[PDB]
């Protein structure tokens, strides 16, 4: 009579999967992902750091762009994550197999990564990806140093329990540039109020808005570039319209408050 | 220009996903999966055992058929696996979350289950599923006893390194029935000779043919029923045409030898 | 010349290892550990819950006391933890092997449990125990229900990142009794200020004092009974001198402030 | 009355813990462990390989000897294991935290490593150590190549299910030297016959004797040097009395047959 449905892969907008050549953000920091998914390469004299990798099928493209930058597989030392959803941590397992890279993440992100995004608090098994293990667990405010670039973790739970902003100082034109890679603050299709799987969701989002507002932030980047008004396809003006961290937090909070009101009405 | 491809879910023949009501094999043993994927429920006075669950989307159907048999979620004590591919272990993680069940498997199956079938020796990441942890590691020839039914593991590596046959004795018409749930012996699209990820593949398959030939085997069942000539949709004659274990092993070896010859020619 | 030192097991006060018979706390709640380590059995019509198990060598004693209470290994459904140090989660792995029990814990506790307490933020590898996997990850404020007893998690990070208080309502003399199993608030030998492995340690402890002060709390119990002024060897007056949650929090904060001052002076 | 016993660390002969300076075996291969535990450093132009690390407390000594050889923590690329007992894999977790090293092991060794040697088939929880994750699972006969040195795995189950011999070709005096690092073939205190946790133990040991006898083997090394008649404290004559692989296998089989006969008589 009626068979059970076939499994459905989550399909994304084509721009999320559109390869781009490396785009320089600061002296050591490059966008090497796709037009609409951030994957940041930070290059140091002592090896490279990758912050996010995008979707699972982006692994080979990332390695190609690393090679274009002078980074061989052995040179990739560290993978950091904004959060462990399939569209940001998708290729981590494959990257670990193909490079020297080790993963550092907080406990919440580590457990979600280790189950490949399955049993998501909001999406169930709808967006799974290959599981990976974290090599180092980080705590809030902990620093990790690679070739003299210091990365600081700032927990900003909400979009996932383990959502993290990463900050570091690079240079540009001889002057320091405080880069803030702030995580998503969206809640796409989430039940916000009275969620049995995330009872303090609203409190965590409100704290996370405050955390983002206060980040050291000359340049804001986000996992989805549109969230911070980056346009990676716009070349020399890709970052011209980027939001401040304050503006990003304010916009996210206004959207969140609207969603809460609609949820109450729905 | 050209975006990377969207992820593709592996889609299966519709009969693999066609629910069926429980079909009794022996006094305590029932097929509760789909028309073309085996999932065996063994019911004892001390709880139930599930051998395989089929595809990931079959979890709720399995629980429905268990309930029809008098088995509540708390009553499911043990999940055993033939091998940890998505079409047999697919729903294990969800079943563990929704029942009291613990998983027993050999080390090879446990590591493949824990990575959700990713980095498959032959399929890469093409057939992933939600990862799950094994609660007990079993060795070759080890027995597990549930409510007085004794299950014996017989390793038969090849289709996966961890492929296992499970045997137990049930009853029918007052007489013992030695049931052999023998794993797949297919090698679908595999590189058999000189495979760097499985150097002794051919030797393992040949040993596994010999293991299957020698199993205690009044009734053979297989994860794909067609492999042992079962027809789960045929009601009272579902098992009438079933192969012996000897015939199953011989047929698998003849097919394997043909594949080897074609590989040499290709 | 001089060999490396032998490994040293952490040895504890003998009272921590002194078995005791079950001591009833409320209609369904029993202390079944040792004189100086709490292990709480909550018995319901639908199976039993264990909160903490004490030291690794306590597994058989716990099972003996469960049997004395009418709880067989199959009847133990759930293990909850205060925190995943060796003196409270020590026997969890063995209990999972020997019972039907599944573990529910927050992500921080799950990752520490899965590494058997190794690489502790403060103790390094000095207090390891057999690793175990969590079956369910809980979020702050999440409830788990067993046979109609509702357990609520209240995160109180500090002693470990994953430290949790568990609350439930039992009965006594026909009246509700709100039981609070609050975790340790000690910091034994910890570097409190400027700790690179726990940068927000002090902030987390201060929040945890406030959490404990506000718990629903007719009866306070603690992993080390002396912390809440229980005397499990005192029979019918074991709980007579027990602190309120408010008094426990106040005492812990005063001790913490003294330790901070001594650290500044040392 | 009588408290439960304190945990007992397994204490080893002092020579197992006696540090030694690096002892050269061949052009790229050095013993860097203790007088009575092997830990082999293989140095290549593309990074270093460590085969075994000895006991848990040896991590810092290993890193000191690596530094003496010109190998920094970032230069250690790969850890291979003979088997995952505490006296050979003890420091692996710490080495992974402190170096760039990734672990490659077979599935049996990986699962035992991941539980820190707990629930050992023969020793129970008597010899635990800090758990570690494997980064790569290897199959029998699989090769791993580092800086042009090719390591081949030869499974030799028995002492543990995952016991592995590793072979590679180095040079000495301009000529190839086929090095065989063969695992332990002892069965210390094991129940050999009818062991429910290892039903095919005897068959596996007999196959492993045959595997060892046939290894490519100009120079045999073993995890316990005395098993192959090495004397690491004897300087320029440390390896003079070393057994062939054939002689090692024959001696192990004669000892095994004697143990079997004593077990039958006991
Ligand atoms: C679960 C995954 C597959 C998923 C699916 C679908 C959407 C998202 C978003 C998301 C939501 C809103 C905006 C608009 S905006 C100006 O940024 O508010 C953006 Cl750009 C992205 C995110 C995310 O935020 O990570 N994830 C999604
Ligand atoms: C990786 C998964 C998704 C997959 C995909 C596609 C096919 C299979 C088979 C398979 C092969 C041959 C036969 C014909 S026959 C009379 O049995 O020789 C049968 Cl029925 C099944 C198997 C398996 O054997 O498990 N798995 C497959
Ligand atoms: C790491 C483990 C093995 C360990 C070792 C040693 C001590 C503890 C304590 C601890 C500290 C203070 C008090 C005095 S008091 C009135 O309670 O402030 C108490 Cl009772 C217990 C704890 C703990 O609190 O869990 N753990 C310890
Ligand atoms: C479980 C651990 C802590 C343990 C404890 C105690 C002994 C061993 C041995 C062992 C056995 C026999 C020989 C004598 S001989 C000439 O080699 O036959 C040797 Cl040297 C070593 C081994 C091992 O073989 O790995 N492990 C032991
Ligand atoms: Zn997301
Ligand atoms: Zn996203
Ligand atoms: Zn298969
Ligand atoms: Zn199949
Ligand atoms: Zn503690
Ligand atoms: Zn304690
Ligand atoms: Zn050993
Ligand atoms: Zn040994």
């Amino acid at each position: 009579e009626v068979p059970l449905p076939q499994l459905r892969a989550y399909t994304v907008d084509a721009s999320w999967l559109q390869p781009m050549a490396p785009l320089q953000i600061a002296d050591h920091t490059w966008q090497i992902g796709t037009e609409d998914l951030t994957a940041l390469l930070v290059q140091t004299p002592d090896g490279a750091v990758l912050l996010d990798g995008g979707m699972p099928q982006m692994a080979s493209h990332l390695l190609d762009n690393m090679k274009a930058r002078g980074v061989t597989p052995r040179d990739l030392r560290l993978i950091l994550l904004s959060h462990a959803h399939a569209d940001h941590a998708g290729p981590v397992a494959e990257l670990k197999r193909r490079t020297g890279a080790k993963v550092a993440a907080n406990a919440e992100s580590a457990v979600l990564l280790a189950r490949g995004g399955s049993d998501d608090l909001h999406f169930g098994d709808g967006i799974t990806y290959p599981p990976a293990n974290a090599d180092r667990i980080v705590m809030d405010g902990e620093v990790i140093t690679v070739g003299g670039i210091v990365f600081t973790a700032h927990f900003m739970a909400g979009h996932t329990p383990g959502s993290t902003a990463w900050t570091w100082t690079d240079t540009r034109n001889g002057k320091p540039v405080r880069i803030a890679y702030a995580d998503s603050l969206s809640a796409p299709g989430y039940q916000l109020q009275g969620n049995p799987r995330y009872p303090h969701l609203i409190e965590d989002y409100r704290r996370s808005f405050a955390t983002v507002r206060a980040l050291p932030c000359d340049v804001l980047l986000t996992p989805h570039p549109g969230a911070s008004n980056w346009d990676y396809a716009a070349g020399a003006r890709a970052g011209a319209k980027a939001l401040t961290c304050k503006a990003y937090a304010d916009a996210a909070e206004q959207k969140f408050d609207g969603q809460l009101a609609k949820e109450t009405a729905g």
